[PDB]
């Protein structure tokens, strides 16, 4: 079946966006170690590597603003609660038929229920209190092997994007023995091997604070995971 590769990795948090999150202390911080521009540059480089294999890829944020700031800068649809159902399935036939549409972005709507369609590969942009077993249960339902690579010994790939010196690393330790004892093949990742010969996006410091100016003008509510029921 699905042989997948599990893997965190680990972004160090821009000196600005670090200097913010220790200052703020409400949940607005959140955002800060979610919108840090090294882990965008992450997520922007997996989706670049994986889509040159044509591997089909679902982002999941459970965080609105990050949904957005994500999808719209990297050219991607989203679904979120309030994408009509019309609108969300043109996307899911397209990311599921189009050759041209292989990575789309989903919110806490994914799961559950709506029908999640099957990818490839599921990027997790951020990590919180505190389901490790409602992640098990996504990776599961999402992940299929990639046809054909029978031969290979990971045919599909889940990556976790923590942001260093952050709380978000205590939910590592945790994550990487919950997987492991599920009986998954996990890894640290710290450096992805050629992000350097790919043009992302945050190259100039500049371009950083333009989106630092704008995280900090969010509010609490910004920080909040999108409820549903």
């Amino acid at each position: 079946i699905a042989k997948v590769q599990c893997a965190e990795v680990w972004c160090p948090m821009s000196p600005e966006f670090y200097r913010e999150y220790v200052a703020i202390k409400t949940k607005k911080r959140i955002l800060l170690y979610t919108m840090n521009p090294n882990k965008f540059r992450a997520c922007q480089f997996l989706i670049k590597f994986h889509e040159r294999r044509n591997d089909k890829i679902i982002v999941f944020a459970d965080n609105v603003f990050a949904l957005k700031e994500y999808a719209i800068r990297l050219n991607k649809p989203y679904i979120y609660g309030p994408t009509s159902q019309g609108e969300r399935m043109q996307i899911l036939q397209n990311f599921k038929h189009n050759p041209k549409i292989n990575t789309i972005f989903i919110s806490k709507v994914g799961d559950t229920s709506f029908d999640l369609p099957e990818a490839n590969v599921l990027i997790q942009i951020s990590s919180h209190g505190g389901s490790r077993r409602q992640e098990a249960q996504r990776l599961g339902r999402v992940l299929r092997a990639k046809k054909g690579m029978v031969a290979e010994e990971y045919n599909a790939f889940f990556y976790s994007l923590v942001s260093q010196d952050t709380q978000e690393m205590a939910y590592s330790t945790k994550r990487q023995r919950f997987l492991v004892d599920q009986g998954y093949s996990f890894k640290v990742i710290t450096k992805l091997a050629g992000m350097e010969e790919e043009d992302l996006a945050f190259s100039t410091k500049e371009e950083q604070q333009q989106l630092l100016q704008k995280v900090l003008a969010a509010t609490d509510l910004d920080a909040e995971e999108e409820v549903v029921a």
